[PDB]
DNA sequence: TATTCCAAACGTTAAAACCTTTAGGAGAAGTAAAACAAAAAAAAATTTAATTAAATGG
């Protein structure tokens, strides 16, 4: 009851709405963990992308590519294993180095949340998949932990607050 | 001792395909009636003998 919980699925008037509703899910904080993880990422390859002077492999949502052969290309950053080595990507930009190098089991979820679009109506089957608890609670609460790093790392990086998610 | 990934079996959820149940139309044998013609059986009429009714007659 508390807070704003007008908005619900049964966004049409009065008869309308008792005609049809809109298409809707269940949401829980573990998908919207999913989903900032999702967005951060997003993020985080569009300024890749822009900082680039060359193309941005994490960016193509084709079928048969896949995060693991990406990953086994590029493999583990030094400063940090748990990282990936963006360091010795091409930026028109000077090189930072390991600061573009987020972490890999992360990005291995991130994929795999990602290929959810295929079948949407097939919400459940990835809804979670990010942050599932499938203890396998440290591994994933220490990816969160890992990911929330990289966020507020890149975001002192370039002065940006932690507080604008 | 204890990693590290790299590969690998397994479970579960959708898609796709498949068998199902019912519904509409299509001939198809089966029953039946339509009709056909002999046969049998009944009916109809026939003819004589017998009977009686009546006129002729001891």
């Amino acid at each position: 009851e508390s807070g704003q919980s007008v908005d619900v699925c049964n966004e049409l008037e009065y008869p309308w709405k008792l005609i049809t509703a809109n298409n809707c899910i269940v949401s829980t904080d573990e998908s919207r963990q999913s989903q900032y993880i999702y967005r951060t990422f997003l993020l985080y390859n569009t300024v890749l992308t822009a900082i680039l002077k060359q193309n941005n492999p994490f960016d193509v949502i084709a079928e048969n590519t896949s995060i693991s052969i990406i990953v086994r290309n590029l493999g583990s950053c030094p400063n940090n294993k748990d990282r990936v080595k963006c360091c010795d990507l091409n930026y028109g930009g000077v090189p930072p180095g390991h600061v573009m190098c987020p972490p890999r089991e992360i990005t291995k979820k991130f994929f795999h949340y990602a290929k959810w679009v295929r079948n949407p109506n097939k919400y459940k089957r990835y809804s979670e998949l990010i942050a599932r608890q499938s203890h396998a609670r440290d591994v994933s609460q220490l990816h969160l932990l890992d990911w929330e790093n990289f966020m507020g790392e890149f975001s002192s990086y370039f002065g940006l607050h932690a507080h604008n998610v």
